[PDB]
């Protein structure tokens, strides 16, 4: 078997939101690039890395696509932008909650994001907490 | 309008002035010294649609893919975070120019120099260079 369970694996389509204007509005993002952010259509995916133990995570839109790829539950990770600027990913599951936390090295810690995943009648639900606001984005199993 | 031979996956080889470039940036020397080790990958290639292309950044667990944008066509790139990044490809004189801009001004510059793809910085008065060797195989 697997630790995260089966019904979490799948590709999923960006299906409605609550309270993600309200979020982006804390962030200090403008109503013009709130507009925009909020037409935008995304997937994602959850898979299992070809050796076991991993897995992947993908984020697909209309002309981007991030693969954090064989990455392992607990263990954090580093990767490095374009710029040159590094990240550590941390990926995590207990309790029917899949944790994904990201932080900015050169940026102090208020670069702090983590997102939370459960499957929730058959949907996978995106939870976000930042700026006091929190928001919840689902997704429908493609 | 790309010529072909800028297409084609290529390795990190070296670098020059990339520590200060760091530095100018704000970023610490310890971060600095796991930045150069990084391994990074580029992938430039022709899109399925002629007229559109693809580039790929490939890293040890990070891969980060701009597919069918064309030249001279500002595009918009949504990141789960919510930072817009509004991104532009151009060539003229045998230079690829990358601009980003979140809605922080980045400009990368790519050349074919001696078979290998040649990518230059400048930022905060620092300009640096990297070159990446093309993958065998």
């Amino acid at each position: 078997a697997s630790e995260i369970p089966e019904k979490f694996f799948g590709k999923y389509d960006l299906d409605r939101s609550e309270n993600f204007d309200e979020f982006l509005a804390a962030k200090g993002v403008s109503w013009f690039v709130r507009q925009m952010i909020k037409l935008a259509k995304v997937s994602k995916v959850l898979a299992k890395n070809e050796t076991p133990g991993k897995y992947n995570m993908e984020n697909l839109t209309s002309k981007k696509n991030t693969l954090y790829h064989g990455w392992e539950l607990g263990k954090t990770f580093e990767a490095e932008g374009l710029d040159g600027v590094a990240h550590k990913i941390t990926f995590s599951f207990k309790d029917g909650v899949l944790s994904e936390h990201h932080i900015r090295l050169n940026d102090p810690e208020h670069s702090a994001e983590t997102y939370y995943y459960t499957i929730e009648n058959d949907q996978l639900v995106m939870k976000m907490v930042n700026n006091g606001i929190t928001c919840r984005r689902w997704f429908k199993r493609s």
